[PDB]
């Protein structure tokens, strides 16, 4: 029953309280498939723009690409258990975590930019 | 003065609560200068590959219609701007506003360059 972020953020007044840590771990597994889908559809767009100066290929982009997602990810749910564990206040918790949705957000835009360029540039001459 | 994109973003993380407006409209107003240096440096870039059936296109073109297209996004973006501080959005949500703005602006200046690189290269023959 994946939540959309529109009602992730919703859910994120329900909260007034801390609630328990359960609680909190299934909020992040919703974030979690929220940036995970916003990743596979960079992936089908620059998939659509990918060809069929530098030398770039599908493989390359695709390794790139999943090893800063994949680092970003770990990073954020360490920090994330960092919080939990320090007992921090619910409105810090909820800026976390909507400060990562947008920090992943930048960066499947940084990546969309970056081989944005390097395809068009490559269709060229 | 004119705050880089790191110092904005800097200042975001620290809007824990919701700031007065003057502090609002004077974060916005260094956002703008950003997107409009985003704009200097895109316009600077195509100058390099620019030229020196259907009509050729020429400089002034480019230029026209870049600047339609980032003073309507400026203007665009603005108007939602107002829209959230007159609803009184939670700062979690102006924060994510301001950052996707940015995302916005970067992918449009993207979107330009690729749009005349092709077109510059193809009339190149
Ligand atoms: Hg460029």
């Amino acid at each position: 029953e994946q939540l959309t972020r529109e009602e992730l953020y919703e859910l994120f007044d329900l909260l007034v309280q801390v609630p328990p840590r359960t609680y909190l771990l299934n909020i992040w597994n919703h974030k979690n498939g929220i940036c995970r889908q916003g990743t596979k559809d960079l992936l089908k767009n620059l998939r659509g723009i990918a060809p069929k100066p530098p030398k770039i290929t599908w493989q390359g982009c695709s390794y790139d690409c999943n090893m800063m997602v994949s680092t970003l990810e770990t990073e954020q749910t360490n920090r994330f258990y960092n919080l939990l564990n320090k007992k921090a206040p619910i409105d810090e918790i909820k800026s976390f975590i909507r400060s990562c949705i947008d920090e992943f957000d930048k960066l499947h835009t940084d990546l969309y930019v970056k081989y944005e360029k390097i395809f068009s540039e490559q269709k060229l001459e």
